[PDB]
């Protein structure tokens, strides 16, 4: 439906490189029967027809408030001017398919103008690939 928690990130473009820091997320919704989840974050630059830009944080077991503190770097190219940084939280599972938890995205153009920083509301999978919602509140 709609409330999936929030995540704190930092993203910036410097000298043809995109730097992203995934700090932590709060109030995630349990996808595991146990009432918790095993979250990890997938980062990519889309569209990614060749599927070459994927990066992911480690999976943190049994928590609804993960603190990854991981940084990533993407080497950019001109065409990236029209791409977006997609950030998705998934719930790792031992025996079933991993479940989508929440996501968002930023335009590489957006970031070149203004770096991202702070808390953001997690969105549903489809919509997450098109926009982001800061939470300065």
């Amino acid at each position: 439906t709609e409330k999936r928690g929030r995540i704190y990130l930092k993203a910036e473009v410097t000298d043809e490189k995109l730097h992203v820091t995934v700090r932590d997320a709060k109030n995630l919704i349990p996808m595991d029967p146990n009432g918790l989840s095993d979250p990890y974050v997938k980062l990519k630059l889309i569209p990614d027809p060749k599927n070459e830009s994927k990066q992911k944080t480690k999976t943190i077991r049994s928590t609804l408030n993960p603190q990854w503190n991981e940084s990533f770097t993407f080497k950019l190219k001109p065409s990236d001017k029209d791409r977006r940084l997609s950030v998705e939280i998934w719930d790792w599972d031992r025996t079933t398919r991993n479940d989508f938890m929440g996501s968002l995205s930023f335009g590489v153009s957006e970031l070149m103008k203004m770096p991202a920083s702070g808390w953001y509301k997690l969105l549903n999978q489809e919509e997450g690939e098109y926009y982001n919602v800061p939470i300065p509140e």
